[PDB]
């Protein structure tokens, strides 16, 4: 529906550390069972095919998951997520 990528959550430790609830804010919740088992540090590094390995398989969404990945990777290489989410 939304999958606007915010910027608040993908940089929260709320979410980060729940990616299940990670995924609720970019409404891909959907393959959070996929997506849960892995953590926010490797989902943020993760890729469109990896994604697809979980269960992503829409090239819509997986792709997609690229641009939540990059928004906290840079912000976490801005010091600007929590430590503790790490």
């Amino acid at each position: 529906s939304n999958s606007s990528m915010n910027p608040k959550s993908l940089t929260d430790p709320k979410l980060l550390k729940n990616i299940p609830m990670w995924l609720k804010s970019l409404r891909l919740h959907k393959y959070s069972d996929a997506l849960s088992g892995t953590p926010w540090i490797e989902l943020i590094y993760l890729d469109d095919e990896t994604l697809e390995k979980k269960g992503v398989l829409a090239l819509g969404a997986r792709r997609k998951l690229l641009k939540a990945f990059g928004i906290v990777i840079d912000y976490k290489e801005r010091d600007l997520i929590d430590r503790s989410a790490y």
